[PDB]
């Protein structure tokens, strides 16, 4: 029966975050959709242009936009590693889910925390409104689960390795995850015969070769107990969707009185992504199994008689590797030069400034934050400054390199995502006490992973360019009118579009994104404070 997404507030708030699941991916693969990926497009209010608006478009910053309401520049989560060169402990980067504080830490081997994030989530407001409220966030990373689910969160489950699914210090599995993680033991110690290929992945079966390896034809065979395997395959993804559903039913989600929420991190498509590249066999028997078990999700949902309302979206997009680009009508793809790499980098920057062989500046990779040792003088620091920029200027695939200040002098952008500057998405994820003295941009087209004789991934997104930022934001409820809203619309968007669904007001001044209506014609889900 037809029913407005706004008749009545939903019982429970089912939000995905499908890692890396770029919009050109998810438009690519569209017309393929028969489970639940075409319930979504076909029924749901579709937004395919859906920008993570920020340039750090990197898993932490994203999932810190999705049930915030917050860019990276509210959030604090500026990037998945960051350098407090003041910390206490030796190790200087910071992870973006860690304590830092807690003895004997390093990014290595950290303590898992919400700590670093400086807004409530959605289902923080929620319980604040309403502590009967269940807060519940699952995810095949601890990052994605725990930034959607905030400090208040009363279940954060993520994949922790071959003993399945794991939470903070201290906490037990409960009857449920041991149950779940038994599943998971009994699955891993199976080998997995891999996938026949879908009609449409059969195209994409060819071989590429990207220093030693070779990608484009897998079909996710692999041994008994190759965790890594199961890792980077939709293995995972079809636990954690799993998980989840056990979790709604053992809880009563959506049953109560309360509103509900559950958050969901399904991270396949990303470590997949990472691994071959996004438009090879791989990705393109990842995305149709996750139609397919979304499918069996909503339908267990379904027959479960739960009244829920479903947001899925990206953290960020994507970019395929560029041996394969340069096979397929995009000859200019290339990969970043070695010498802008963290070590050869410093070293250069280090002997311009007539220092050489001391350590000048601190970098986690050939983009992004760049931070000046706190052991310069005032005048070397000014040296420093002015043979980076100049060095890094003149460098054939740098785009632009933005100071501090200069990010900082930027009003919070707003207005169409679709056409921000460089400088307005930068500022988007500019955090004073963690951003970078410089900002480092490429060109487009220029992967952040150098060639090597020996590689691991061969395909990465964090770039400020179109391909990563742009992602699907697709919300849907049983009954309610389609519609397709094709102009930029960003994922800090999403918490007031949810909230106005459930009447639960945010001050406007707290956060960064607008209520989208997704009441189709005339009538509008945000009318009243948002
Ligand atoms: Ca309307
Ligand atoms: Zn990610
Ligand atoms: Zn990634």
């Amino acid at each position: 029966a037809a029913r407005s997404i706004a008749a009545t507030p939903p019982k429970l708030i089912v939000a995905i975050s499908v890692d890396q699941f770029s919009a050109d991916l998810f438009s690519e693969y569209r017309q393929y959709y028969t489970g639940g990926l075409k319930r979504l497009t076909s029924e749901g209010a579709v937004f395919p242009r859906g920008y993570q608006s920020h340039a750090a478009t990197e898993t932490c910053p994203g999932h810190s936009t999705i049930l915030t309401g917050s860019r990276p520049s509210r959030t604090g989560i500026i990037a998945n590693n960051w350098f407090d060169l003041d910390a206490k402990r030796e190790d200087k980067n910071l992870y973006c889910a860690e304590d830092e504080s807690q003895p004997g830490s390093s990014s290595d081997k950290y303590e898992a925390s919400p700590l670093h994030l400086k807004v409530p989530t959605l289902g923080g407001r929620m319980k604040a409104a309403n502590p009967a409220t269940r807060v519940v966030s699952v995810a095949g990373k601890d990052r994605a689960a725990i930034m959607m689910g905030g400090a208040t969160a009363d279940q954060v489950w993520w994949l922790g390795g071959p003993q399945g699914y794991v939470s903070y210090k201290g906490v037990a599995p409960t009857p449920l995850v041991t149950q779940v993680n038994q599943a998971f033991a009994q699955r891993l110690a199976q080998p997995n015969p891999g996938f026949e290929l879908p009609a449409q992945c059969v195209s994409k079966d060819f071989p590429v070769q990207a220093g030693n390896r070779t990608v484009g034809t897998g079909r996710f065979a692999r041994d008994a107990g190759d965790y890594k395997g199961f890792r980077i395959s939709p293995e995972q993804d079809a636990m954690t969707l799993a998980f989840a559903a056990a979790a709604i039913e053992n809880m009563q989600l959506g049953k109560q009185a309360q509103t509900d929420i559950i958050s969901i991190g399904l991270s396949a498509t990303d470590y997949v992504g990472h691994t071959f590249g996004t438009e090879g066999t791989e990705s393109c028997i990842q995305v149709d199994r996750l139609d397919t078990e979304l499918g069996a999700f909503f339908d267990k949902l379904d027959k479960d008689g739960i009244d829920y309302v479903v947001v899925l979206t990206a953290d960020h997009g994507g970019h395929d590797l560029p041996e394969r680009h340069r096979m397929n009508a995009m000859p200019m793809e290339q990969r970043v030069d070695m010498a802008l790499t963290p070590k050869a980098l410093n070293a250069t920057i280090a002997e311009k400034a007539g220092l050489p062989g001391k350590k000048v500046i601190w970098s986690d990779g050939p983009s992004g934050d760049i931070y000046y040792d706190k052991g310069l003088t005032a005048a070397q620091r000014a040296r420093v400054e002015t043979e980076a920029l100049k060095y890094l200027r003149a460098h054939p695939q740098v785009q632009t390199v933005f100071t501090k200040a200069e990010i900082a002098a930027t009003p919070s952008p707003s207005g169409p995502p679709e056409s921000w500057s460089l400088i307005q998405e930068a500022r988007a994820s500019f955090y004073p006490s963690r951003s970078g003295d410089l900002l480092l941009l490429l060109k487009p087209r220029v992967m952040s992973i150098p060639e090597q004789a020996v590689m691991g991934s061969v395909a990465t997104h964090g770039s400020p360019w179109d391909t990563d930022r742009r992602v699907p934001i697709l919300f849907w409820r049983k009954g309610m009118q389609h519609f397709e809203q094709p102009l930029g619309v960003e994922t800090v968007d999403i918490l007031p579009s949810l909230a106005a669904l459930i009447k639960l007001p945010v001050p406007k001044d707290q956060i960064d994104g607008r209520c989208l209506d997704l009441v189709a014609g005339k009538d509008d889900s945000c009318a009243g404070q948002l």
